[PDB]
């Protein structure tokens, strides 16, 4: 039943009761506390002056606990012959033993023990249990050194063939492991052990008898291995359970009933562990990336300005047309690391050595395309900054920055940002002491360089470049362009469901060994999906098709949906753009994946047995070398 | 009890017994049907054709409602005399003779009566307690024209006295009865129903009887008298149990554990009907009211826009440096409505005559502090207007403009807040079907006038001229200038926290009493918290004062609460500035109440007592100009 052991003081209490119950102690059962506990093995201490005598509660065991208490002795004594010599655990455990009975109500609260009378309830102390396992661990760390020997002695040739039998002399077999087994093996140590303890754990390897000359059949687990046995026709029952629920272990961590969502969904119940991604600021067109600003260009205007950073050091630096920042705003919370190395940034008099470079955040109430002066800026810091260093390349006549790993992180805590007409803007850009010429320096910014961009709030996820507090998953299917996707965030909706969406993938692969064209239990939904749409009053010029075709598309499909997960989002895909497809997609997943009945599909049942059967003869191959280079007599 | 009577069809259950019981109805106790009630008042017909039968279901009468029906009757026998003269009802109702005792499984639910089982319980249906007030209510109409002529003759002289007796010759007060009374009034018709009506509630009024010459006390309402009579010495006990009950209404309603949060607090729970407020935009300090913008001076320039309305006309409207506007954001919709009479506006080279001003809306990224152009307004819509009328006044040779109603009400739905950078502006000037001359009209705007801004909401509340959806009620206190509040928008958390404390200070002084500089239960809670604050050190200089001082200063500053409410969210206040004197304040009015025991101030007291005995006094000086002028032979 499972809980603790009850006893019932109110003597007339029946159900639901003030103060029926209360908890069974070792007074109650004088047994169970630990002086009648048997000394085997020598656990307690036998002179008297060292034995607590006080009062410890009492556990009820389960079933399925005992049922797995026992099988972990048997760890141990597969290896009897090898702890005897070793002068350890001389009677084995016997958990049962250790155990005891009574009836007694039975339960976790008394609530719920007070209707709970069982029969012959098995009960023991704390005390009692925590001397058990530490015995069985006790032997398995004795027997730590001579488990891997006897991996190590089966695993140099083989000891088991997936399908089918073979044979080989004994004598050339073991003169073969003499030579190679490693001298300070314990094999060495104790030979004749170790065979039996082999043949225990192997029905092929059998050891014939001098005393009357029979040889027999040993191992233990001979209802254990069947269940890994190739059939005639088909793999082992083992694995085609384990395939089957690996897929329904993934189509589970995927939550389908999420990314099929018509419904508003919140965002973090959405979001997923996020990939850090990549850009190069300058190359981007500005009318895809909404989360980009630009100062207007060819204006001829160009200016200076002076901001300091956390020290207080004053600096210089410039401001012109063409100039970007990125709208630091809904950018939720995110990592910059810019990497200028490799790169020229020369002019005909403005080298790049030496100089520095550095993050500027800003604050000003103007939209910052209307910057024209140094007066509208507001406020403004320089968070970070490095020396720069230039190396000469390939390409002969010039020079190259070395590699830079400008750190800055973003957090909207620090700023606090509650005045609704507040800017920020963040920018890369050369900086020094002394003011620089306008003319002397005409580059932009410095951010043609190579960007990488890694997400800090994995609770909150942009959608379309702009933070959202809740996502629709079902409208975003078949709403992106490939040039929106490459510009999209990091933490963009659409990274989170392309690899959760992905996870779905592997799954139809596991079972699906379809080839190209024919139907499938998984490509057969987006069939249906698509006939009906067919036959509906609507726009355009209807079509009929027969079967024939409607099936194929499918498998056409969805054989897309494999090779690449991100094509559904991708606008105007043939078949998975529209929502009514990727559904019905979403739900056979589940539905196939809970009917399959330890089955591989045909085509996987019929090759894995021929693949397995050339591997058969490899191994006679290699045994029938054993041979041939050590004989017998 | 109460609820419904259950009948039993199993007869073998006990608990969670499904269906054992089924809902009762008048055929299973034929008592409770209409052939069998007691047609007493002849209301049910009497000829078989005319008759439901039909059953119905049952109902269950308490105790509440046999003390008060019954009690409705009593309320009709006080006119007997008349009623039984219009011939109506012969037999009084006796609201229980239809009723019928059983004892069955009586409740709510048939869950909670299963185990609910009653002995003896009243039970009626539906259609006979519905004919029984039926019976009562169309007799309260029969007297309707009785009643009001009969309270006229109880009126008319003093016939109660708040404190002792008085006396009057009978003959002579009904003489002066006869020549006062309208010629219609029943009392003409019929003098000696009234007479013995009067009798039965009114002791003083007694009437001899001929036969045995004897007279004595008639009313019948004795007990009911003592309770709002006067003792010798205090005052009525029902006007004391009624005082300290509206006490406690009050603040039951003013929610004192709110107004005494220390924490956040949501907003529509906290907030309450509000009142329109006004304000003159020509005349508040920009810098106070933060719902304000306005250009810079010093521009030297001038420029005119074309803006269209809803319905396609065009107009031309000219701006310039300090014109004002009102940031629609965080305002909470509002109701803006503008009057302008009473102002001039008449230039040298413009007649405000005969033209036309209205609101324009305006919709932009750009600050509007920054405006210099005619291209970056945005979007602009000409949401009302209205035409104008011109006067002359006390001023000699110069006219006035007349009454105007420009009304707005703002509504942030309609404006779809999308960007969190655009920009909402109101403004309120001169409008012109075709272009104005810059020149010959300078008003910046015609924001000098009267104002009122009425809140469209009562979730909404703003602070500062801010909104915010979590307010706290503690540090409202000492955080407001007497300038600061008339910035306020009228759905500010002040202003509820003053309309709401109102009732709390109007609570105190119904019970309270105090005069000048006294202590009282009331001011007391106060003066603990002065005591333990100064003897604590603090900063500067510690000060001591002994309890004489402390006492004084508590009741003080509670005057000062009662004399103006609105004397806490100010800065500086003497005492009320700090929130523990307002806590223990808020806490401490529920206690002074709740442990009353039907007790009343002891200075009213005596002038409860003294006043009283003049109106005795003067009513006896009354009743003898009666007798002077009406004198029994
Ligand atoms: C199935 C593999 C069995 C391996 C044979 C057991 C250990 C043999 C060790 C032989 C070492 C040299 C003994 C000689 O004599
Ligand atoms: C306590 C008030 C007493 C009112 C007396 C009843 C009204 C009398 C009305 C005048 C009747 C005059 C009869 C003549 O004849």
């Amino acid at each position: 039943p499972g809980g603790v052991p009850w006893i019932a003081v109110g003597d007339e209490t029946s159900v639901t009761s003030p103060g029926a119950l209360r908890r069974m102690t070792s007074k109650d059962i004088p047994e169970t506390a630990i002086i009648n506990t048997d000394n085997s093995s020598g656990a307690v201490p036998s002179e008297s002056a060292l034995v607590p005598y006080i009062d410890e509660p009492l556990v009820v065991v389960t079933e399925h606990a005992i049922t797995n208490f026992t099988k972990a002795e048997m760890a141990l004594e597969f290896n009897r012959e090898f702890l005897d010599k070793m002068r350890v655990l001389s009677v084995s455990p016997k958990y049962s033993d250790l155990l005891t009975y009574v009836d007694c109500y039975v339960g976790v609260s008394a609530r719920q023990a007070l209707n709970n009378f069982q029969k012959q309830v098995p009960v023991i102390t704390p005390t009692r249990q925590t001397m058990y396992v530490d015995s069985i661990q006790a032997a398995l760390k004795a027997l730590e050194k001579w488990e891997i020997d006897l991996r190590v002695a089966q695993t140099l040739l083989p000891t088991n063939v997936p399908i089918g039998e073979v044979s080989c002399p004994m004598q050339s077999v073991v003169k073969l492991l003499d030579d190679q087994l490693p001298d300070d093996s314990l094999i060495r140590r104790y030979p004749k052990e170790a065979a039996v303890a082999l043949a225990k754990r192997n029905g092929g390897i059998q050891w014939m008898d001098v005393s009357e000359g029979t040889v027999m059949n040993e191992a233990v687990n001979a209802v254990a291995a069947s269940a890994l046995a190739p059939s005639a026709s088909a793999p082992p029952l083992e694995e085609k359970s384990k395939l089957t629920e690996q897929a329904m272990d993934l189509v589970t961590a995927a939550e389908p009933e999420i990314i099929a969502s018509l419904v508003p969904v919140p965002a973090p119940v959405f979001a997923i562990p996020p990939k850090p991604a990549d850009y190069n600021v300058r190359t981007l067109r500005i009318d895809e990336a909404t989360w980009l600003r630009m100062i207007p260009k060819s204006m001829n205007t160009p200016f200076q300005i002076q901001v300091t950073d956390n020290t207080g050091t004053n600096w210089h630096l410039n401001l012109r047309g063409g100039t970007r920042v990125v709208n630091l705003d809904q950018i939720a919370p995110m990592r910059f690391v810019l990497d200028l190395g490799g790169k020229s940034y020369k002019e005909t008099s403005w080298d790049p050595n030496g100089k520095k470079v550095g993050f500027i955040v800003f604050q000003s109430k103007i939209p910052f395309e209307l910057w024209t002066a140094a007066s509208q800026i507001g406020q403004a810091t320089v968070v970070n900054y490095v020396q720069l260093y230039a190396e000469d390349s390939s390409f002969t006549a010039q020079s190259i920055i070395a590699t830079t790993s400008l750190a800055y992180n973003y957090e909207p805590e620090q700023l606090n940002k509650t005045d609704p007409e507040m800017n920020y803007y963040l920018l890369a850009t050369f900086i020094d002491s002394a003011a620089i010429t306008p003319t002397n320096m005409t580059q932009p910014d410095v951010w043609d360089a190579l960007l990488t961009m890694s997400p800090l709030s994995a609770g909150e996820v942009t959608v379309k470049g702009a933070v959202v507090s809740e996502v629709v998953p079902a409208d975003l299917i078949g709403s992106y362009t490939p040039e929106s996707l490459n510009t999209s965030l990091p933490n963009d909706a659409a990274r989170c469901m392309i690899d959760r969406a992905s996870k779905i993938a592997e799954a139809i692969k596991i079972d699906d060994d379809a080839g190209p064209d024919e139907y499938s239990p998984n490509s057969v939904p987006i069939q249906g999906q698509l006939a009906i749409s067919q036959l509906e009053t609507g726009y355009g010029v209807r079509i009929f098709n027969p079967k024939g075709i409607l099936s194929k598309i499918a498998s056409r499909a969805m054989q897309a949906f494999i090779g690449d997960p991100s094509t559904i989002i991708t606008q105007a895909a043939p078949v998975l753009s529209d929502k009514n497809n990727w559904i019905a997609l979403a739900q056979g997943v589940k539905t196939s994946l809970r009917t399959k009945s330890l089955s591989a599909g045909v085509k996987t049942a019929v090759s894995k047995l021929s693949s397995s059967e050339s591997i058969q003869n490899w191994t006679q191959g290699f045994l029938d070398k054993v041979s041939a280079h050590f004989p017998a007599p």
